[PDB]
Formats: C-alpha cells, sequence, structure tokens
C-alpha cells in the first residue's frame, strides 16, 4: 500500500508530490513512537545518496561530515576492486580500518622502521593501518567489496597521498638525485595519479613476502574477526575487535553484531565515546535517547550509516525477516557498553523499584549477566 | 532492470547488501557523468528521510543545517494541517518565508507599532513574516501543505516561542497583574503549548479584520506568485518574487521555476548568494561546478532539498515526462543571475573563439536575451 | 529574618556557610517561581564585583563579556570623575554611548572632516561617539558620574588608544618632523599614559568653541533624554532615543524606563536584537522566557547589569518601595518591541480564546494601545 | 560604616545609587592593591547569584561557563538533599567529583563490566565517578549538602541522562522486548523525570551489598580524604588527593586547603593546568598574577566559586577570624605546584640577590621546605 | 658597511650565520626605535616571498592571509601579460580591484541584467569588478602589470571559476543542449582551463564594442585615479578613490600616495576600517601604534604589502632619496582619516597644553587644515 504519516488521532494524509520508496522504509520516521520528541540531528545516511567515482577497476564512495554532520570524528568509504585490480600504494593523515564485506586481497605496508607486511584478507577479516604508514589493497580472484573507516570525520581528497601523484610534482632532477639514476631512467614515470587501475592477479602469498634488514613487525595489520569466539546470546552474536585483542588499532574499537528476526540489541549506551556505525544487511530502527526529554527514531538498511553521539541511550531492533547485521564503530583504544538490564540489576531490588515505581515482578526478571542481543519472549 | 555503477570500462557491479530503490532515483549519483572530478559537499537531501512531528491537526518535519551542513544560512520546514487546524500563535528568531503547495490558510500577524494584518493565502501565494513579529498560520476548508523557508540554517526548537508555552512558564500573579485581572480569572491557562490544535473553520476574511487605533501596515505580508506575467521561454516559466516587488521580503529572494520535459534551466550561476533548492515535483539532474576542476552531479525528485554554493556553475536539466517544477531561493534582497548563453553573447565574437577553440558556427548560436529555460532543439 | 530555599513542599534550608545578604538580594533566586524551568544562561552581574581602577581624580569599573559572557555584542563602563578631572583625550575601536547619572561634564570630538564639537552634558543627558572619532570627558563644578556603553562585549584595554600613550610610542624624531618642531621643544612629553587627571575646572562653554575651517558638525553628538515628552503610562514614563530621533546614534538605540512601586514594565518581547540593562535605582525581578518550556527569574538592584537575548519574551517588575530606574540598550539603529497585551487585542477574540482556553471576560481587557509600564489593578 | 572607592590620593566617594553590602565584601575589588593592573577576566562568581532549582527532597543549583567564562574545563553543582532522598539514578558526558560538606550519603555506581559499588560517604569524604557510569545518592539520616565538581565547563541539562527519562521516551514495546515483559507489566513507569525524590531512609550499608558473577570493582569509587595524614605547616594543613592516591580520579585532582586566622597560602603558581576554587567558609583575598604587568585581585567568601588559569602566579590570604576553608581544583591526573620561597631557596644566593636587588638578609629567610601555608611573622 | 642590532648600550652583534642583505633593508627592524615596544603582529610581507605562477603569457603570484595572517579581510595579486595575451574570461566570489602600474589592458565585464563594459586602462588608472560579475583582461602593445585586490583575506584557487574549466567539467550532452548545437560541433572544446594565454593584440577599442538590448551599464568600471585634482600638499600628493567618486567600487576605498624624499604620510589613524598596504617604488618605515602600550616599527620597500589593523595610529616616513609610492586599502564604502595635527588644532590649546605638558609654543605650530603629506622644516 501508500503509508500516511497517521498515528491515531496525529497527523494527516500527505498531500504534496512526495517520495513514497522513501517513506516506505522510513516506517518509523513518517510514523514515530508518540515516545520521540524534540530536536535531535540528523543520524542517518545512506551510501546510496553519495556521488559514485568510478575507475578502470572499482568504484569508491564516500560518507563524510559533508554528508553526515554529526559524526566529526569518523568517515567511511565504500570501495570495490575488480579481480586483481589495485588501490594505488598511497598513505592518509588519518588511520584507516576496514571490514572485508566480499571478496578478498592482498595489502601491503611498510612502518617507519622499513618493516613490511603483506597478507591476504577474506570475508569477516579486518585491518587498520596507524596514520601515515603507506599501503595498498589488491582484490584477489573473486574481487572484493570492502568498507574503511577513517578517523576524522573531514576525510576528502586532501587526506589521501598517492604514489604516483607524489612523483608526478616532484622535480625530475631531484627524483633522479633521490635514487641514482639519470632523469632519461624514468622518463617514463606516469603523469597523473592512478588511484585505481587493472592488473594481473597476484601469485601466491608466500611468494610476495619481502625479507628485510629490519625485522618482521611487532604486530600484524590484520585479523580475522569472524575466527574468534563471539559473545552468543539468545538472539545474536557480537565480535568485538579493540586495542586489547587486534593490537595495532590503538583508534578504533569495533564490533560486529547479528541480530536474528524477532530479536534487538538490548538498551544500553556507550561510557566511553560516540558510536558510527554501518548496516550491511536487514533492516532496524534505533531510537536515540538525548537527554532532557529528547529522543529520535530512526530507520536503518543496507548501506546506511548511523551514527550514536556519546552516551546517548539506544537500542537497535531487527523489523525484518532476514537477519540484521551491523558494525559498532568507536574511535577509541576499547569498547565498552553499559546495560540497562545488568545496571538494574546489581542494584538493590527496593532501590531500582522506588525508580521505577514497579515491583518484585518487574525486578525479577533483570539478569546479571550482559546479553546484548535479547530474543522478544 | 537492476543498475550498476558502470560507465563503459569504469566502475563495476555492487556486490553487497545495498539499496537498489535509492540507487535507481539516483541514475547520475551511482553512474555520475565523467565530467564530474573532485571532493564536492552534499548538496541533496530528501524531508522523506526525516522524523515528522505528528499532532492533532497536522504535521511538520525539517530540513536543517543538522540534516544539510552546506546550507548554514537557511532551513525549511514541511508543514501540513488538516481543515480549520491552528499553527498556534507564536513568533522566531528567523524571518519566515512560505509557499502554499496545497490547500489554502488564513494568517494572522501583528507589527511592532501594533497594526494587524489578517489575509488568505492560497496554492501558488507566499507570505513573509519579517523576524520577531507574531503570526499565526489557520487551514481553510481544504487544509493546507505548505514550505517554509526560515533565514538560518541552525533552526531548531530554539528559534521558536509559543504564545501558551510563554504564559505557561510565567508567573501566575505576573500574568494576572500584566492584564489587570485575578489570579482564578485565569486558572484555565494551558500548562504546555499547543503547536498545533484541531479547530472549527474560521468564518469569512471580512469578519475577521480587525480595526486599530494604528493604521494599516504600510505593506501586505503576503504576495499572489502565480498572477504574476512569468518570464516566459521556449521550455519553461518563471515567476520571480524579491525584496523589489514582493517589499517586505527583505532577507529572501525567490524564483518559482517550470521545466516542461526536455527542457532545462540554463548553464548560469548567481553573483550575489547562495541558492538554497527545493524539488516541488518531477525530476532534475544538476552538476554543481565548485571551481578549480571540482564539479558534482546530484539527482533531485519532488520532497528534496538541493543547494548551489554562492557563485557555483549549474544546470537544472528534466530527466522525467512529468513538468519539473522547482523554487529557488536566496538570502538576499534580490534576485540576479548571470546566464553564460548571454554573458558569452555580449563580448566580441573572435574574443569568445580564442577562448573556446571553436568558430562562427558555434558564436552565431549566442543569444543576447536571457531565456533562463531553454527547450533541446 | 534568615531566608532559605523553601517553595511549599519544595527544597530545603541551606546547612553549609553560605552569603546570607546575597540570599537576600536574591529572593527570586534563592525562591523561583514554580514556573521557571531549564537551563537559561546567567543574565545578571553587579558592577560591585569587579575591580576598581582608581587613578587621580575619578575611577572607572567595567562589566564585558569576560564578567557576562551572554553579552557579547555590548560591554559597559562605570566612569566617576572629580570637578575638573579629564578622562584623557583619546579614541575607541568601538562607538560609545553614554549616560549621564551625576553631576555634569564637557566633551570635545572631532570628526573625519576636520569639525569640532564642544558641549556640556548634565543629568539624563546623553552622547554618542561614533567608533574610530577622538574625543574627551572632563567634569564639571559638581564632579560626574556616568554609564558608557560600548558595542563590543570584547572591550578591553585594546580597545582604547590615548593621545599621550600614542606620543610616549612614537620616535620623539617622527614627532618632531611631523608638526615642523626641534626634539628639544618636545623633551617634556609625558612618557606613560594619562587616562585620568586632576584639572581646574573649564572656564564657560562659549569661550572653549573652536571656531574651524571645516563647518559645524552636521548633527550634535548628544541629547537631552529627560527634556523629550515620554510615553506616559499608569505606572510609569519611558523615554527613547534611537537614531530616528538622537542622529547620530546608529548602533545604540536605548531607553530610560521608570516603575512607579507596584507597577512593572509588561511582558514584551524585541524583534529587533539582544536587549542590554542597567539597574540605576530601585529593586526588581524579571522572568526571561527562553522558548521551548526554558524560563528563569533574576533579581536586580542599582548597579546591576541585566540582559535579555534577542527575541525572548520579559517583563521587569518593581519588588520595592522606591521608584525602579533602568535603562534598555539595543544595539540598533531603532527601538522596537512587541506588547503580549496589544498583539492579542489586535487579533479576532475568539481567535484568542481558542488559544488560551479562557473567555470573553479575558479579551475585554485587552488594548490595542501599548502601555509599556502598567499598575498593578 | 560606608566603604568608599579611595586610596590616597586616588578614587572618589561613589555618587549613584549603588550596593553597599556587596562593596562591603569586596574592599580589595572596591579598592584594589596599588599593584592591581591591566585587563584580567573576572575570576569570581557566588552560587548565591544563580537560580536554585528546587524540588521535594532538596535542590541544585550551578556555576558554569555560562556564569563564570574563564572557567571552560570546569563546572559544579552545589545539591542538597533531605534525609533518605534520592538524586535519581543517572549518568553524565562528564566524570563526577565531589566533596561532602554536610550530612552522610549513599552512592551507588555500576561499572562496564558490571560490577557495583555501594558506599557511604561522610564529611569530608570524596567520591569520583568516571564518565558516563551510572549511579546514584542518597542522603542519609542528617541529609546531605555537598559540592559536585564536572570536568567539563559546558555542564547543562544536556551532560545529564536519566534514569526514569530514558524509558520515558522509549516506545512502551521496546522496553517490554528489551526486559522480557509484556506492556502491562510496565504501564505504571513514570511519565517524566523524577531528578531528586523523597524517600524512605535505606537500611544498613551491609544489607544493600549486592552480590555479582562479575567480581568486585579493582578501585574504590571514595576516598576519605580527612582521615589521611595533611601536610601541616605553620598556618595551616592541606590534604591532596589526585590520581596518585585516589585512583579512580583520573580527571580530577584536588587539595583541601585550611588558612588559620593571619595566615596565607603561600605566593606559588601551578605548572600543570588551571586551578579551580571554592570557598566553603571564611574570607579571602587571591592576587592572580597574570604575566606581563597584569595582576588582579579578588575577594571569595563562603558559597564563592574562584580560579586561577594556568601558570598565573597567586597567593590566597585570610582576611578575617574564623579560619578559611577552600578546595583548590585540577583536570589533571596530578597536584603539582611550584613555591616562589623554595624555587628562590635551590638557586645560587647571589644569582637570586642579582636579580631582586636585595642582599644576604632577604636570602636568609628563604627555606627550602614547601610550606603550603605561613603564619605572618 | 654589516649593520648590528645594536642601540647605544643596548643588544649586541650577531653570532650565528645570518641574511644580510635582509638585515641591510630592514635597519628599523634590526634596530627598533627606543618607542618600540610589546607584541604586534607581523604587519609586513614581500611578493618576492611568494612562488609565482609562470603560464605562456604572464604570471601572476599572491599575498593572502596565508601569508600574512593579519589581513583577514583583504589578498591581492601582482599579475602580469605579454602584449596580447588574456587572462582567462573568469569570474570571483570577491569583488576585485586593480591599479595598472605598468602598461595598458582591454577589460570586458558582464552584469546581471546583460550588460557589457569594455573599456582600455593605462597606467594610473583602476577598475573595480563587483563580486561574482564575470569579466576578462587582455594586456595591450605594451604588455601590462598591475596589482589586483581581493576582497577576502581568503582568496585561493577555490575563489575563481574559469569560462574553460567550467566546460570541461559539464557533460558535453547538457552544454549540447544549453546551446542547441551538436555534440560535434562542441568536440574541440579545452579539456582543462587556460588561465592565462598568448592572443594577438585586440585592434581598436570602438571595434569591439558590442551592441545589445540591455543599455548601457549605469555607471564604468573603470577610473582614471591620476586625471583628478589630487590633495596637493608640502611634500606629496594623495589621490583618492572610493564609492563616493568611483561610483562602483563600494567594497573597496583607495588613495595613492606619494611622498618627496624627506616627507612623510603625518601621523593618523583611520576610524572606519583596517589600512592594507602595497609598496610601489621608494623606500619607507611605518610604526604601528597598537594602543596599551605596543607599538612596532616595520620596513617597506617595492614589493611590499604593509597593513595597519583598524584605528590604530601609524605614520609612513620616506627614509630614501627616490620618491616614495604607496596604495592605501580600505574595505570600505568611504575613505575615512583623523590626523593627529587637526585634531587637536581644534580643540582649546590650554586643554591640548594640560594633555601634552607643553606650552603656546608647540600649540601655535597645530594647523586646521589637514595636510596629509609633510616636508621636514
Ligand atoms: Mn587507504
Ligand atoms: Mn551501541
Ligand atoms: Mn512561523
Ligand atoms: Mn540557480
Ligand atoms: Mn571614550
Ligand atoms: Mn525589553
Ligand atoms: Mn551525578
Ligand atoms: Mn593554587
Ligand atoms: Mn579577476
Ligand atoms: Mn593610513
Amino acid at each position: 500500500d501508500i503509508p500516511q504519516p497517521i498515528r491515531g488521532d496525529k497527523g494527516a494524509t500527505v498531500k504534496i508530490p512526495r517520495n513514497i520508496e522513501r517513506d516506505r522504509q522510513n516506517p518509523d520516521m513518517l510514523v514515530p513512537p508518540e515516545t520521540d520528541h524534540g530536536t535531535v540531528s540528523n543520524m542517518k545516511f545512506s551510501f546510496s545518496d553519495t556521488h559514485n567515482r568510478l575507475e578502470k577497476g572499482g568504484y569508491a564512495r564516500e560518507v563524510t561530515v559533508r554528508e553526515l554532520p554529526i559524526s566529526e570524528n569518523l568517515a567511511s568509504v565504500n570501495m570495490r576492486l575488480k579481480p586483481g585490480a589495485i588501490a594505488e600504494l598511497h598513505w592518509h593523515k588519518e588511520a584507516e580500518w576496514a571490514y572485508m564485506i566480499y571478496g578478498s586481497a592482498r595489502v601491503t605496508i611498510v612502518d617507519e622502521k622499513g618493516r613490511s607486511f603483506i597478507d591476504d584478507v577474506g570475508e569477516g577479516d579486518l585491518w587498520y593501518f596507524p596514520s601515515g604508514l603507506p599501503h595498498s589493497i589488491q582484490a584477489l580472484e573473486e574481487g572484493a567489496e570492502f568498507l574503511l573507516v577513517f578517523d576524522d570525520g573531514s576525510f576528502s581528497e586532501n587526506s589521501t597521498f598517492q604514489l604516483t601523484d607524489w612523483l608526478a610534482h616532484t622535480p625530475k632532477e631531484v627524483i633522479a638525485a633521490n635514487f641514482g639514476v639519470t632523469k632519461e631512467e624514468i622518463s617514463n614515470l606516469p603523469g597523473k595519479e592512478k588511484y585505481i587501475f587493472e592488473n594481473q592477479l597476484p601469485g601466491s602469498l608466500k611468494d610476495d613476502i619481502v625479507e628485510g634488514p629490519n625485522g618482521e613487525v611487532p604486530y600484524p595489520f590484520t585479523y580475522r574477526l569472524l575466527e574468534q569466539e563471539p559473545i552468543e546470546s539468545e538472539g545474536g552474536k557480537v565480535y568485538i575487535a579493540d586495542s586489547t585483542n587486534f593490537k595495532v588499532s590503538k583508534t578504533i574499537a569495533s564490533a560486529l553484531v547479528t541480530v536474528e528476526p524477532g530479536a534487538m540489541r538490548e538498551l544500553h549506551w556507550h561510557p566511553n565515546t560516540h558510536e558510527w556505525q554501518y548496516y550491511i544487511s536487514g533492516k532496524a530502527r534505533m531510537t536515540v535517547f538525548a537527554s532532557d526529554g529528547h529522543a529520535r527514531t530512526f530507520n536503518y538498511q543496507a548501506g546506511d550509516v548511523g551514527y550514536v553521539p556519546f552516551a546517548m541511550g539506544h537500542y537497535v531492533e531487527n523489523i525484518g525477516d532476514e537477519p540484521l547485521v551491523f558494525l559498532e564503530i568507536f574511535k577509541d583504544d576499547h569498547y565498552a557498553d553499559v546495560s540497562l538490564n545488568q545496571w538494574l540489576a546489581m542494584l538493590p531490588e527496593t532501590f531500582v523499584q522506588a525508580h521505577l515505581d514497579l515491583g518484585k515482578d518487574f525486578t525479577d526478571v533483570l539478569s546479571k549477566e550482559k546479553h546484548p542481543v535479547v530474543k522478544k519472549k
């Protein structure tokens, strides 16, 4: 049918030309809970509503502070590579964090002591490249599509330095002097950046490993998130990766969350920092509790970025038949949450009762174990 | 079918879960012109992607700097009233400008000399309420749905002062003293705001006109935009309303633009200030030329807000079968544009030729008359 | 007695060491109306709580953004001169506005065309010196104590340029060259500023008038506020001085307000800009209505600066036996207010009734004439 | 008598209506040392000059950047609870630090691992609640009045999240799903926040301790400041509590200072960060030395907040007959000071003499041991 | 010889490697007047110390806020064109003001009503192009070198929109539709900007004038500054051009100043706004008096930009044998100054004497006529 912003005796039919397909995706925005109140900033933006930069060998589109202004500390890139295609050797002002959603890829990175790291990354794997360290991505046989997160919301063209772009704007005589070659031996250098470019598939990973006088890097730059044992509860799983287990990831803590049909990520908040969200599949709604009687509900599905400012109360409820899969991202050295249930469960029962105007029949259902995802009884 | 971000040999199929209905609405974002280049801020946001505040008698949803951060100087409200329903007497820090898209309404406003203005507004009419002057809107027999524009992008709950809210937070003894009544005579005052509320239809407009010791207001607060003679050209019309014809509208200049199927709003820019857009019906694309090799194309349809920062080059092309109807809004005392065609038409032909690397065959097609909307030959 | 923050069954006795004399001055702050709600910035500061700069011949103390941070656009100086004492010839980045509260003084000012203005100012007179134009103040036989207002809240030592300070930090050879004199003829120039200094009383004003080749100034720099006919109403008078009557005062509009015992400055707001207040004598309370259910009541007496941010609702009620005398100051070319009474009086009565949930018995007491000050019936 | 701003031959009698009781409290502001010079921001504000929020069971008033703009990093709340009364379970964006000035209270706090801490706090005890961790305060038999300090000067209503407010703006169906209950079992939930509310006295502390599967917290959230051995010197004591002894207090370092009649907190500065002051009882003056010939003297008594910007020179002298008791507060993991005496005492004597233009008769009185508080010889 | 920073018994020889040629150009910076005191921002920058952008047909180098951070409101370009060479048709966010120092040029500009202006400009002529209006410059037979001033200090690549750059980043199909041509008829359009490009000399100015349906522009865009009668005084001339005589120049007021050897621009200040300076030839020193005992002397010669913040006291003294020629630039609709001499000359003589501690022998030399430039008696 045709949705209308009516809730009981409130609201009215839309009477001007309108976007029906969007209203359908936003049932809880066109028809908000009656508990929503006050000005709350937009916490929702679709990658689908951004310009897609297409190159020979793939593409990349971004969600930044310029699209989603609440997220000042974090931005993201959706990047795709065809098989063998290269994200040209480069470096960033920001640290880079990544989730491999589709395919596989080979990454290189050399650190500030000349030590190198070359590894293959598959679906559910992460990498984290500390700011300023140069790296690359090349897709294997299947290609690769992955989500990148940068720890500055301002990420732009000015955040990225490209190998060939550097050389293109360096005097030919300097380059020649820097390397001990003639200017002729380097006249074939590219005139502009490459960015993404087609290439033959690499060979085996062991034939690529470069030996060096400086040692192996002390900590790997990749992590196998789905090979960990997840916090498994009633209606889903949660895999955490922060600087306590994925050592190099000092500025990005993360959790992959799976919410079964009829389940929810429980009511909680984060006592450490802002949450940045990516919705990989499924459909959700979330209400952000913004303090002082302010609360706003947003709708989410695949391709959406979401956001919860520091310490605001929230939940994320699956409102579809598929499983709901999303990322929670935090610019911090650690994951942390406080569970509404567990909090209240560890207080004297009559104290909780005096607060809530409810009886023993409520407090008996509180649990002292944190269940991040719960199935509807 | 199923769109893919491919243009010739560039781009690739999307491989992760995605928003197909959005990709379909954004053909030129998923598959951008090859002429687009560089970082350009988001200039596009749908009212459909905002929380709708539903009340008994209507609703109101907003697009502000918190949704669309490029637009710092201007925000907007989509407001709907059921028949007889009242937008409670109130005032703003911002000036308010409005387009009646559907229905009709009665407005009141009293100015700083105690003079009052009560008028009815119909489809295609505007009003403009200078900052701080109190006003109201009540819908007539058909109801009313209209677009409001406020001349600060920061518009929020803190921009609006409500009659009953004031009285609710004023000591009862003060109110009584202020009016010369007992506290009992006013115990029935509402405890909270009304905002929007159901009410009986007003009677005739002449029975509402209040006579006063202070005179009629020197300039009306409403304007009949569609009763003007429009600049009519090949593929559409343009009705302008700025402070030169709609006198009270010192901070908002505006034009209603109609672009027939197969036509476009020509390549132009605005030498005075930023453009803010509302897409009433139809489907468009626009490329914003951002200087220094930066350009980004956006897609638009009914319910979308658009934006062109000061002096950036643009056009707006109808890409559908319906007519394209949009508003151009400027926070200024005047409308102004420079036409790429007319500009070049008023320069020596060989000068233009030396610039463009083209011949007499091009310059012969330039016109010295400004045609804001052109049909594709 | 000893005040306590108790209102009915709310609040409690203070139990820690406390400032009793302050609590006594703040009855409505220690015990706020029950209608006050939410965070509202401090709108109250006493000159008594500022460092007094004492010089031979007088003193000067200031209230600025650094004391009262809400007032970003306006600051003030309380300045005192003993008889004959001079506020050393100087100039400011800010425009200067002044109320002579006590005594009399002679002012000089020379404008950008070399034209001079020398006049005497008495109690209730004003002056306004446009930014950057040099001026002086010298107290007559009685001395002089007056309030200065500068149209930047940031006013500081860096706002003021002093005649002798300039010459003290200009090379002696330059000064000599500038004037056509020897360095010896100027060795007696002061080594530091004077700021305020003792001096003999001037003679008659006519013997001081300097004739020049450039004409009289087109508009006087002083104004006799109390010689105007005031808007006189039931419980007080109001004398306005803005750029419409006091021509040179382009950036400062002002009103002297007198509220008799048992009267109030009515419920109103200002649709143009922020209000800055100085309480000359008497005792007041005011509630600032800050929108969205925010309101805070402040207490005022002689020596206090007050403030009402743009468009916020307020009233000012005399809560003492003496008359209440205060200044309302606006950084604008004009005074403007909207009266709650007059506003509602110029709307259809049943409309007002539908808003307020009250009957004909209320609307009959509304008046279409603006009475800025009302006596309690 | 009646104070006047006269110092020798400087200054003059006040001639306009004035605040005598304030002038009396500010002897060194109305009549500043002759050594004071230049623009120095206000470093003084009384809680008495703030709006007191009264609730059933107590009250709370605040001093923030909006009252005292120099203190951007720190704000404070004066909070009072009647016996048994509860500061409703809540959490903050800021870390919270507290001094129990009067009475006693029970606090709860649950940390990010589900571990709980319930303890009683008495006069001279502190607590520190890290940002985002939920907590409560309930007053015991005597009630409780205490000073809270938050490590952001911007503290406002938007800093606090309340248990019942969250639930009031969360969809009833979500809450029910989150807990595994029917909507009926929770229809009695409060509709608005509680904030502070009357309640029966708790029982014994041991009967409240909640056991849990997660362990005891690794570090207590309270500290017995007055049970420490203080740095005792001639004219007073100083008890320090920073993150080196009160482990959890990472963002707040503090010292309780006692200055006997005729003594002073010596001339010193802080090489680490800004100082924030609360004057619990007694009367002081302090001169802040602001560099480059800038210095301003302020007066303090019970209820005043004071402030010394990073590294500025100061002393705090008791100017009354009672003992002077104040708090020094630093947003840092450690307390640190540099003593003018000890500094000079550890330099070669002739070096110090060459600097000060004084002899062996001065340097002989320097001491190498830091005496924070000295009695006037 | 070899300069040293010694003044009497102050300073010392430089002992580290140093820039001798710079020290020689800065006698009053290496050896400042003894009257200079305190922190004053840099007010001096040489175009010689900026990167020169060289193109086929000329060059252009800039001084902006990024070079000279005090000048936030104004920036400048030094631009050179070889004979016949074109500054490609373009437009700016900023208004543009220009002084033709060498050669001659033809300018075009079309305004917002389609009206065109084509004129030739010679040495000492100005033009002013209002923001956003498109224009061009082409050098005549002699070439042309001129100073451009833009009324935003932030001027950068993002301030300029270029004709060919626009078309290069506009879809070919849009351009074709916009003009009514095939895509083939426009395949020769340039792929990148031109910026500056070689070209044949134009013919006569009358053969270039384009007639149009819209009328002549109401006010010319050029001005013959040196054909005016200058304010001629003892040691030099001053030609003013502001919006009172050069009508279109609403945002830029200007004066060309000539100071003979042994003369100076007198001690004065500007009561309206900041001064921006360009030193065309000669050598100067200036002391900026910054208030509150702050003053700093700077040295200037050909190619230097100088700056005096609003209302600061200054003079500009020729310290060389050639005449000194500089521009004074103000972002305002009018030129205005206050003369130290004339100011004091229009005050009662004994008043001036009481201020300065000097006698009739001084005041007798004051003049009531403003002489902007004075020769050393
Ligand atoms: Mn990267
Ligand atoms: Mn979360
Ligand atoms: Mn409105
Ligand atoms: Mn446009
Ligand atoms: Mn002054
Ligand atoms: Mn007012
Ligand atoms: Mn708390
Ligand atoms: Mn200290
Ligand atoms: Mn230009
Ligand atoms: Mn000047």
